[PDB]
DNA sequence: AAAAAGAC
DNA sequence: TGAAAAAT
DNA sequence: AAAAATCAAAGCT
């Protein structure tokens, strides 16, 4: 695009844009039923069904091999939801799926698959370019003065909700979204997308006070979904860009913050103590915010504020160190955070205190929620919040690595390796193909450390950026690049 | 103050 | 981000 | 020639 949105004036806050024009979504391609050859079964009794139930069944059919289907709770979710998706008659006869047979059905898809994985170059070629056609008329809205790419115009297809970890809602059917379920976000003056024949939109408005050009509420969690622009997009960028500016600022105004909490460790007001600790933890252990979740529709996962007592154990001496806090619990997406970390005596003793008289199920930091934690932070700094920190130490600890593990004389190839070695040290705290076959890729890089840093480093040493950042990822940082000099210090 | 709706 | 598909 | 190795769920009245 060669667009330099940053080189352009600052938006008057709240206001996201002046102009916006998009062609609406791309509704999921409708269900084409199974041909007579391919059929169902149930007690051997090969019997056809309602198209609705059919498609629904297919879902299950396409995951029998998958452990989800082997998951009990998941199954209940299926069975029940399915019933609803079919006729009384059927509903009557299939009193038991634990007698059904999707095997045949599985086969077809796998077949159709291998078939597709056998389709002619020319045959497919048509579709390839054909599919490309779609984008041009469906993948680029029109905002303010430029044509940017959208995240995804293709609406989330109906299906079977896959829930990470022991999600109590895993196995429930998603659903096929209709125009009647859609909300268009335009700009009264722009050419509003005309809803598909017969149908009407749910609602259409122009709140330029938001990002997304289109959205709807998912049924499962009854949560909202939205179609928003691309990362390379200004809108999606400036936030992220100024996102680092934030951490960039606590950076100074932090040592102070620390004193405060360490000092706060000796407070009289409980909550004040409870708070300080949490920060400390997050500070060091880089723990996440810890929002309170609805004990049911949620998949029980804790966080710094949302920590329960059972999640920790304290050892006054252990592994040679004193006042050790043993952390075990599953965070986001139920990813167990196990750790043995030595803390300040006061914390230890305070912790020891926070536990006093409580049940395992009792929240560790009772008299404390995320909201509070941030309210405090806010008064200490504008826009200060738990997130900021992870973002902080991340891009900062790194800032030193490429200062340390980097050799002046060193060759690029070497330098490169020298670089990667820096990032290792980074994820060394987040707890996040030979020596690595368990650690994730970008993740941190993906959105945790100020790229400006990587940039000025390439400059300060003459490293062809392309080496570390590909086009697509360089596209996202298409500014940090342009706007940066080896003399950059986050 | 508080549950709900939202937005990124 | 994570799971998953896709590009000797 | 072939085989093998490199999208969407979850969380600031």
């Amino acid at each position: 695009q060669k667009w330099k949105w940053w080189e352009e004036e600052r938006y008057p806050e709240g206001i996201k844009w002046k102009f916006l024009e998009h062609k609406g979504p791309v509704f999921a391609p409708p269900y084409e039923p199974l041909p007579e050859n391919v059929k169902f079964y149930y007690d051997g009794k090969v019997m056809k069904l309602s198209p609705k139930a059919e498609e629904v069944a297919t879902f299950f059919a396409k995951m029998l091999d998958h452990e989800y289907t082997t998951k009990e709770i998941f199954r209940k979710n299926f069975f029940k939801d399915w019933r609803k998706e079919m006729t009384n008659e059927e509903k009557n006869i299939i009193t038991n799926l634990s007698k059904c047979d999707f095997t045949q059905m599985s086969q077809y898809f796998k077949a159709q698959t291998e078939a597709r994985k056998q389709m002619s170059k020319e045959e497919k070629l048509k579709i390839k370019e054909e599919n490309e056609k779609l984008l041009k008329e469906y993948g680029f809205c029109i905002m303010d003065n430029h044509k940017e790419r959208i995240a995804n115009f293709k609406i989330e297809p109906p299906g079977l909700f896959r829930g990470r970890g022991n999600h109590p809602k895993m196995g429930m059917l998603k659903r096929r979204i209709m125009p009647e379920d859609i909300i268009i976000n335009c700009s009264k003056d722009a050419k509003v997308p005309s809803p598909p024949p017969g149908h009407k939109w749910k609602e259409v408005r122009h709140d330029n006070k938001v990002t997304w050009l289109v959205s709807w509420t998912e049924n499962i969690q009854g949560s909202i979904k939205y179609i928003m622009l691309n990362p390379s997009s200004r809108i999606k960028g400036e936030k992220d860009w100024q996102k680092y500016e934030t951490a960039r600022r606590l950076k100074k105004c932090v040592d102070k913050i620390r004193n405060q909490y360490r000092e706060d460790w000796k407070s009289k007001e409980m909550k004040v103590r409870q708070r300080a600790v949490a920060l400390y933890f997050i500070d060091k252990l880089a723990l996440r915010a810890g929002n309170e979740k609805e004990e049911g529709e949620t998949a029980d996962t804790v966080g710094c504020c949302s920590l329960r007592v059972e999640h920790i154990n304290l050892h006054p001496e252990l592994d040679g160190q004193e006042y050790v806090v043993e952390f075990d619990f599953l965070g986001k997406d139920s990813i167990r955070y196990y750790n043995k970390v030595p803390v300040e005596k006061r914390v230890f003793k305070n912790l020891q205190l926070f536990m006093e008289n409580k049940q395992p199920e009792d929240d560790l930091f009772d008299r404390l929620n995320t909201g509070i934690l941030n309210k405090h932070l806010q008064d200490l700094m504008e826009g200060l919040t738990a997130k900021v920190f992870r973002t902080y130490n991340a891009s900062i600890t790194l800032q030193q690595q490429l200062k340390e593990l980097t050799a002046p004389d060193e060759n690029i190839p070497a330098k490169i390796l020298s670089y990667n070695r820096a990032n290792r040290a980074v994820a060394i705290l987040c707890n996040h193909r030979e020596e690595n076959k368990q650690i994730a890729l970008g993740t941190s890089k993906l959105n945790y450390l100020d790229p400006r840093i990587t940039v000025a480093w390439c400059k300060k040493w003459g490293v062809p950026i392309e080496k570390i950042y590909n086009k697509t990822q360089r596209e996202k940082f298409a500014w940090a690049i342009d706007m940066a000099d080896e003399d950059y210090e986050f």
